[PDB]
RNA sequence: ACUGAAACUGUAGUAGAACCAAUCGGGGUCGUCAAUA
């Protein structure tokens, strides 16, 4: 049998910038991200991390709740996250372009 | 004198912390000008 899954839950939306952004990348500030493709992109590890963080401090760093939701590589119970959080292109709107502060 | 079979290199990890695009500056005011014959 695969991992034993009760509900699949797709949970889908939209996520706009309320400031600018800035998500940077290997290749001073002026990489930002980009998937293969080069375009602008949230990297799932980034916007896991961000909402993990959260999460994490919602439940006072109770790390079991937080690793039952978002897995563990140590405990042998645990394994892989439930959650999976995948890449999202950045729709920079139309007569804009990145900027520099 | 007879091919082993079957097995996901995966699992967890926020490219981030810090840094004022800033410092100084009255939109002001008076003596000529020209070189020959």
């Amino acid at each position: 049998m695969a991992r034993k899954v009760t509900t699949r839950w797709k949970i889908t939306g939209t996520l706009i910038a309320e400031t600018p952004l800035h998500i940077g990348g290997v290749g001073t500030d002026l990489a930002l991200a980009v998937n293969g493709a080069g375009e602008y992109y949230v990297p799932g590890t980034s916007l896991a991390g961000a909402l993990r963080g959260w999460m994490t401090q919602l439940l006072n760093n109770d790390e079991s709740q937080i690793k039952d939701l978002w897995g563990d590589h140590l405990d042998a119970k645990r394994g892989a996250s439930f959650v999976i959080v995948d890449d999202a292109v950045i729709h920079i709107p139309n007569n804009a372009d990145v900027e520099i502060r």
